């Protein structure tokens, strides 16, 4: 059955900043702060926000060489977005169900909380999830 990991970090840059790569300005930003990971992101369906689909092309040494992701939820209002995993990625490696939900919220002018909710079925949460601090992290710096 469908489970949940929750997570959140504290990042220090403004909240419109960081919502505006998170949601919607990440495709150039993915291959330039995961280098190691990913070699490029393509914008396959949609316009952004709700039922857009990505492909994330991974490193030739990386196997799968790709995942196929979808935007299955898009707030504004709430500063939330919610991204599934639909082909290769973590499915190739054992998962059913992944999917990745983001919200961010104002705690000072320059500092944001970005809570993480993943949801799974059978790789671990506890190690997905620091891959995904880990590049929530590199937006900061990215930014800063
Ligand atoms: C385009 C975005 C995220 C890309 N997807 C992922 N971003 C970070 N961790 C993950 N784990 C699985 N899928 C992801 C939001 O900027
Ligand atoms: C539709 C989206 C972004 C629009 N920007 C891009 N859309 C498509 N290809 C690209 N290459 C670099 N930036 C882009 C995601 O919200
Ligand atoms: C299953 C694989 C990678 C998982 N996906 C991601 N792993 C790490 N950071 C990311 N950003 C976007 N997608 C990812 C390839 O071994």
């Amino acid at each position: 059955m469908v489970k949940e990991f929750n997570t959140q970090t504290e990042l220090s840059v403004r909240l419109e900043a960081l919502w505006a790569v998170l949601s919607k300005d990440f495709i150039t930003v993915v291959p330039k702060v995961l280098p190691h990971i990913v070699k490029d992101v393509q914008l396959i369906e949609g316009d952004g926000g709700v039922g857009t689909i990505l492909i994330f092309n991974f490193l030739p040494e990386v196997s799968p060489s790709y995942q196929r992701e979808e935007i299955t939820e898009f707030d504004e209002s709430s500063h939330e977005i919610g991204l599934q995993v639909i082909e290769g990625g973590y499915l190739s490696q054992g998962l059913s169900y992944y999917k990745t939900t983001f919200k961010l919220s104002e705690i000072e002018e320059d500092k944001t909380l970005v809570n993480v909710k993943i949801s799974y079925d059978h790789v671990t949460p506890t190690k997905t999830s620091q891959s995904t601090l880990m590049y929530l992290r590199r937006l900061e710096r990215y930014l800063s």
